[PDB]
């Protein structure tokens, strides 16, 4: 684990972290998709061998040693707010474990459903609020990762808060 586990923001390409693990915002079907998921695809291409699972879960595929977390977000055109709200809090839980069971000591993620999965409603305090409830029992440093000026400044002062 970290020696002082922290939480961070970066407004830059999740492909290009500096952390011991990713988070890919995946679809259930293992397909190199758009957004996050095809800058993944770019990257680690051999981290989509039999990385299909289903919504609310997390499949860990590495490419060579470096772990891509597969973590499946639900598509809120097709939930409903409730069942959405439960599958969003569940793919965090699972990486949190998935994390954990890798043993690193730091973590970059994307706000899971906040994108084409977000039904056009502005999700940022909703998934980085489920992300706080899954990571805040683990010890990895947590790098966030988004492309927007303003975003980037909510979710750090999000954090700061709470310190
Ligand atoms: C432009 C800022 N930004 N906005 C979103 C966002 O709110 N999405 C995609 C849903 C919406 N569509 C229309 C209106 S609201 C996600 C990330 C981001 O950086
Ligand atoms: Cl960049
Ligand atoms: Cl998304
Ligand atoms: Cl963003």
């Amino acid at each position: 684990g970290a020696m002082a586990p922290s939480y961070r923001v970066k407004r830059m390409d999740i492909a290009k972290n500096d952390e011991e693990c990713v988070v890919n915002a995946a679809n259930p079907r293992g397909l190199p998709g758009d957004g996050v998921c095809k800058a993944v695809y770019k990257k680690w291409p051999e981290s989509f061998k039999n990385s299909a699972t289903p919504v609310g879960t997390a499949k860990t595929v590495m490419c060579g040693t470096y772990p891509v977390i597969h973590a499946v977000g639900p598509n809120f055109s097709n939930y409903t707010e409730s069942e959405g709200d439960r599958e969003l809090a569940a793919a965090y839980r699972e990486v949190a474990k998935e994390v954990t069971r890798l043993g690193v000591n730091s973590v970059a993620i994307p706000l899971l459903s906040t994108g084409v999965y977000s039904g056009g409603k502005d999700r940022l305090t909703q998934s980085l609020n489920h992300l706080f409830t899954a990571m805040d029992s683990t010890d990895a440093d947590v790098v966030i990762y988004c492309r927007d000026k303003e975003w980037e400044k909510k979710i750090s002062e999000a954090i700061q808060m709470r310190t």
